[PDB]
């Protein structure tokens, strides 16, 4: 449910977070929902 909503927020479940990506939710199979955050501005918060 948590990163199911992350899926809606277009967060991809990967092992290690990539470019400007942060860990927002813990998935199964050791995947983590990482959001590709937009730079230049104050992230997403």
């Amino acid at each position: 449910f948590f990163d199911e909503k992350c899926n809606k927020l277009k967060g991809t479940c990967k092992n290690n977070c990539g470019k400007n990506e942060e860990l927002i939710a813990l998935c199964q199979k050791s995947l983590k929902c990482c959001r590709t955050i937009q730079p230049s501005g104050s992230i997403i918060d």
